[PDB]
């Protein structure tokens, strides 16, 4: 009930297909914008910011609850609850697309099919698998956060936009450096100690799993592995287009698979 205040909880459109749509780090739910006018003419679409947004107030960040990734979906199941929807289509970004995976296997009542965008169970290597990042690496990256946290932002928000679109660029610059340093550095942290590769079988839910041509946090093995060891029927949708964030970035592109993958589940 006052999650729904809080979480700056919007309810759009209208149709039986309801289709959650939750963002990833450094952005909140207006990063949906682009992609939104595509869906919303055959769908009940939820949006939400997640706590860790910075469009919502910093000081509801409880640094202790929000410690673990299940803080986050307790929260996404509370919203889905007071809205009373039964059942749902659910597209997230990034964190999202872990809460998602975490959030089907909770509740597969509830999450009829998953589409992940920026998606990893595990951003670490380990002695037989890929992520795509050492633990020397992200040390030094919490370091930089901490010591220059704008300077960091500058550099980080090109190389996840990954191609050359000034005004992504821009508007993902807009909402990282509208993240309050300590909580981005904190979220970052949580989602390095996450490894969710163990409970892959649990998820029921059939899953479209988006891969672009290149993505800095997401080696393209990744994908290959979600899609081997989802627990539903997965697929993966390639799009010829560069970046992590491809809702802003390609959003016509990214709207042409939404609409596949929601047309029904």
């Amino acid at each position: 009930a006052k999650l729904l205040q809080i979480l700056n909880v919007r309810v759009v459109g209208s149709g039986e297909r309801v289709v959650v749509l939750s963002h990833g780090f450094g952005t909140d739910q207006s990063a949906w914008s682009r992609v939104l006018p595509y869906l919303t003419r055959d769908h009940r679409v939820v949006l939400y910011d997640l706590v860790c947004a910075g469009s919502v107030n910093p000081d509801h960040f409880d640094f202790r609850r929000y410690d673990n990734l299940d803080a986050y979906v307790d929260d996404l199941l509370a919203i889905l609850d007071a809205l009373r929807i039964p059942r749902c289509a659910f597209v997230g970004h990034s964190v999202s697309a872990m809460i998602g995976i975490l959030a089907s296997i909770r509740r597969p009542d509830l999450f009829a099919k998953l589409v992940l965008i920026g998606a990893s169970p595990r951003f670490l290597n380990d002695s037989d698998y890929h992520g795509g990042f050492e633990l020397e690496e992200i040390q030094q990256v919490f370091d930089a956060m901490g010591a220059n946290y704008s300077a960091w932002a500058t550099g980080y928000a090109p190389l996840a936009v990954g191609a050359d679109v000034p005004a992504a660029v821009q508007e993902f610059s807009r909402t990282l450096f509208n993240m309050r340093p300590d909580i981005s550095l904190h979220v970052c942290q949580t989602v390095f100690k996450t490894d969710l590769r163990g409970v892959l079988g649990m998820v029921r839910a059939p899953c479209v799993v988006v891969q672009t041509t290149r993505d800095v946090s997401v080696p393209a093995s990744v994908a290959a592995y979600l899609k081997a060891h989802l627990g539903g029927r997965t697929t993966v949708e390639f799009l010829q287009t560069e970046g992590h964030l491809p809702h802003l970035s390609a959003p016509s592109l990214l709207a042409q698979v939404l609409r596949r993958a929601l047309a029904r589940y």
